[PDB]
């Protein structure tokens, strides 16, 4: 019970006001560890890439020519640290960081678009929550997008998005003014191909494919009896004994027992260049995984992170068995959470962050 791997994935045990890491809920066991990515490299990454965008951006991005480059912002989970510190990226980068991460908290910023010095102004930043208080909601980012260009019009010169589906979901727009810049975050599959037609703008790669390896090759190791780094480097920083390792590079971040994978920007100038070649069939005994998903509608989650792990699952003769819960309620999660006696390992993904202890109260 309390004796097995515990592996929480994508959302990081947390304060969801303050982002404080939930030491707690991580210090479980000695076999407890989170995966993840450098979210707030992440952040700046996303900021970076937008900045270069104006930079290379001729006078013209600046629509009503009144020297002020507008936008708007989809803010999506506030209860999410690796999602806020993205709010918090494109702010600092564009100068309208105040040190809130909140919708409404925004100066006069200032950046540079074809060499030349340009004020910078949120329009609106917005949480896109859903009539039935569904976080990040596409349908409302689509209905947010279509008000905002009937309200603020040639005011706005570009837009910016927490993720991709938010993003995607602002293209939808009825009234969407044609070629207007526009950046998300995750490299989903229909974001990637958007770069490619030149609608949307940029997106962020955060190496899910790596995310999940990692999930499962912890695991691996656990159970083949591995301890201390061994756990975190064998197939991941470095070569195990089969010989595989995942490609992107990864940190462990001793202090809150994280595996952390990196970002890269993906824009029309590298959006072709988006399987690990580094791992393959492994001949180590198969054991018995149950994975919790908070939001089986998540478009990341659904679209490319459950897939990657179906598929590097039986790579590594992991058994994987699924549950998904409605990313309202804890609930929807933990009333699957059952039957843990029959499992050897665990992987949780919390609807809330700060609900740690309701899984590891389940494992006594
Ligand atoms: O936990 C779900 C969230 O994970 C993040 O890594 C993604 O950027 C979001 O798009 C997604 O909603
Ligand atoms: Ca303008």
């Amino acid at each position: 019970g309390r004796d097995k791997p515990l592996v929480f994935f994508n959302r990081q045990p947390s304060d969801p006001l303050t982002g404080k890491v939930d030491m707690a809920a991580m210090n479980w066991n000695d076999k407890t560890y989170y995966v993840g990515f450098d979210a707030k490299f992440g952040g700046s990454i996303q900021g970076k890439m937008i900045l270069d965008f104006l930079a290379s951006s001729e006078s013209s991005v600046d629509r009503n020519g009144d020297g002020i480059i507008g936008y708007v912002l989809c803010i999506g989970d506030v209860g999410h640290n690796d999602s806020k510190v993205r709010t918090e990226g494109i702010r600092r980068a564009l100068g309208t960081w105040t040190g809130s991460s909140d919708p409404g908290q925004a100066k006069e910023g200032q950046a540079v678009v074809g060499g030349k010095s340009y004020k910078v102004v949120e329009l609106e930043g917005k949480a896109m929550t859903g009539t039935d208080g569904s976080t990040a909601n596409t349908n409302s980012a689509t209905e947010s997008m279509g008000s905002w260009v009937a309200k603020f019009a040639d005011k706005i010169d570009l837009v910016i998005s927490n993720n991709d589906g938010m993003a995607m979901g602002c293209l939808q727009a009825s009234n969407y003014p044609r070629g207007l810049p526009i950046f998300g975050y995750d490299a989903n599959a229909d974001a990637v191909e958007s770069v490619g037609k030149g609608e949307l703008t940029g997106t962020v790669s955060q190496n899910v494919d790596a995310q999940a390896v990692a999930v499962l090759q912890i695991i691996r190791n656990l159970l083949d009896g591995s301890s201390g780094e061994d756990v975190v480097a064998n197939g991941i920083s470095r070569p195990d004994a089969h010989g595989n390792k995942i490609s992107a590079p990864v940190q462990y971040w001793e202090d809150v027992k994280a595996i952390m994978a990196d970002n890269s920007e993906v824009t029309s100038a590298n959006w072709k260049e988006y399987r690990d070649a580094g791992v393959r069939q492994v001949s180590a005994p198969t054991k018995k995984v149950l994975l919790t998903v908070h939001n089986a509608s998540n478009d990341f989650l659904a679209s490319a992170y459950l897939p990657a792990l179906k598929h590097y699952a039986p790579l590594l003769n992991v058994d994987l068995t699924v549950v998904q819960g409605d990313g309202q309620n804890e609930l929807s999660c933990l009333d699957k959470f059952t039957n843990l006696d029959m499992f050897d390992a665990f992987a949780v993904n919390m609807v809330k962050t700060n609900s740690g202890a309701d899984y590891t109260d389940k494992l006594k």
